């Protein structure tokens, strides 16, 4: 047999039918039809009054984003006696072996049903149905011209990874609420599930702390090439972490420490040896900052920042950080990592941390290794240890120039293209270990406006979310590349200013 790789498409990027984006366990079609009419109701129906409620709250969400685009006004009820053209969402009788995220959608000529185990689950599928319509239905203006329909047909699916991730850097360049929910909203549309958000750095600090003001009032005045910068109140959090909620989306927030720690350092000379504040950085060099390993008022100001945090974010986890520490040394970063451990512990959060982290004798088996690294001998302690790992792989490092002549990106991880993207597995970066699951993160040294995010995301973050969902035994860049350039107009239609890859 013959077999080749994909080179660019001759004559540049290519960038009744479905586009289902992450490819679902199965997927069949059969004769007929079903029609969104101006008629439709979404009726719910859970297993007591409480989930029927949950259902409820799911399909008002799902209301609104139909009503946007078709201009009809679809209700909801409570009812498990669905009309003729009605969609219906119900968790009576889920196939357990489904899980939490799984479910079973099934169109008819006279209904659209979607079964699940659990609420989130409903959510999940509600994205695949919005795939199951034309091309328009994601419009946030009313389409005319297209009748609303959907091929008869069966699918059922379930996640490969339970933890399917994006993280955004808000550090290097600020990005308002509004458009932090603009990426969580797109992202959950590809059942992306999880949302961590870099909240510090070394040219910036955006969370408010009110028993250290200065870390807003100094520490969050700038960011990279030196702009205004910006930051989020405690409430402002919370907005965004009840956003995520209503999506079935954890919120992870990482206060990065001890490297990565300029930021604080120059809002209070009391972190800093000399006693003084440190200048503030808008360069985009990394590994020279440290907080105080041995000084009391280093682990004072940690167990603050932890106490105010933990207060504003339900999520059992919080990251603490610690990437590149080449100004603090290898025992002080043990012992270092190991107290702040301690702290978020007595707080009820658990820890996640970048390689190598995990290292540290002050780690438990409920800690978790973000594996970036993803060399041979990389979470070796944490596979030791027993603790789950988040892999972020180059393949998953989304602020990679698509190509070398690519205007924003970086390159230190090489070139990451739609198929680089997608062609690796988690195994692919660490052997032997429980994969908790994959994170795509986007770094924002060069990113300043919304549309270079959706230019770096999009369609790159697709790739990655197939890798979290999709079995590694059904994925196939051939497919997925053809399934890409049939999604492409459904980008369009959402306004994401996404790059037409040559590859694709
Ligand atoms: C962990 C990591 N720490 C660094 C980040 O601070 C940079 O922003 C990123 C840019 O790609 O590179 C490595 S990844």
């Amino acid at each position: 047999h013959h077999h080749h790789s994909s080179g660019l498409v001759p004559r540049g990027s290519h960038m009744s039918q479905p586009s289902i984006l992450p490819k679902p366990v199965s997927y069949t079609v059969g004769s007929g039809q079903f029609v969104l009419t101006k008629n439709a109701s979404i009726f719910v129906a859970g297993n007591n009054v409480g989930e029927t409620d949950e259902l409820f709250n799911i399909g008002q969400a799902l209301a609104k984003k139909l009503n946007a685009s078709t201009g009809y006004t679809i209700s909801v009820v409570k009812s498990n006696q669905p009309t003729a053209g009605s969609i219906y969402l119900t968790t009576v009788g889920g196939n357990a072996a489904l899980g939490n995220e799984g479910y079973d959608l099934i169109t008819t000529s006279n209904q659209v049903t979607l079964t699940a185990n659990k609420p989130e689950g409903v959510f999940r599928g509600n994205q695949t149905l919005l795939q199951l319509l034309p091309a328009g239905i994601e419009k946030n203006t009313v389409v005319s011209g297209v009748q609303w329909v959907i091929p008869h047909s069966n699918i059922s699916d379930k996640p490969e990874y339970e933890y399917r991730g994006l993280m955004l850097d808000v550090a290097r360049h600020f990005f308002t609420v509004d458009e932090v929910k603009r990426q969580i909203d797109l992202a959950s549309q590809y059942k992306i599930n999880k949302f961590h958000m870099h909240l510090s750095d070394d040219q910036g600090w955006r969370i408010e702390i009110k028993s250290w003001p200065d870390l807003i009032e100094i520490g969050s005045k700038g960011q990279v090439g030196g702009g205004p910068g910006g930051y989020y109140t405690q409430e402002q959090f919370k907005d965004i972490v009840s956003y995520a909620a209503e999506r079935y989306i954890e919120v992870i927030p990482e206060i990065d420490m001890p490297g990565h720690t300029n930021a604080a350092l120059a809002s209070y000379g009391e972190l800093n040896p000399d006693g003084k504040r440190k200048a503030m950085r808008t360069d985009t060099a990394v590994g020279y900052s440290t907080l105080m390993p041995r000084a009391e008022i280093t682990y004072q100001f940690v167990e603050d920042v932890i106490s105010e945090l933990a207060a504003i974010s339900p999520s059992p986890y919080i990251h603490l950080g610690g990437d590149e520490s080449n100004a603090t040394s290898a025992a002080d970063y043990d012992y270092f990592f190991g107290r702040v451990t301690a702290i978020a512990n007595s707080y009820g959060k658990k820890v996640v941390g970048w390689d190598p982290s995990d290292t540290s004798s002050g780690a438990t088996s409920d800690s978790v290794l973000q594996n970036w690294t993803c060399s041979a001998s990389t979470g070796t302690a944490a596979k030791a240890k027993g603790m789950k790992v988040i892999v972020s792989p180059a393949n998953a490092y989304l602020d990679m120039k698509y190509y070398s002549d690519s205007p924003i990106g970086l390159q230190w991880r090489g070139f990451v293209n739609t198929n680089r993207a997608y062609n690796w597995d988690p195994t692919d970066c660490i052997k032997g270990a429980n994969i908790y699951g994959v994170e795509s993160t986007l770094w924002t040294e060069t990113f300043v406006t919304q549309d270079h995010l959706d230019y770096m995301l999009y369609p790159k973050l697709l790739s990655n979310a197939e890798v979290g969902w999709t079995a590694r035994g059904d994925r196939n860049w051939d497919d997925f590349k053809e399934r890409l350039i049939e999604h492409t107009p459904r980008l369009q239609n959402k306004g994401i200013k996404f790059f037409a890859d040559p590859i694709v």
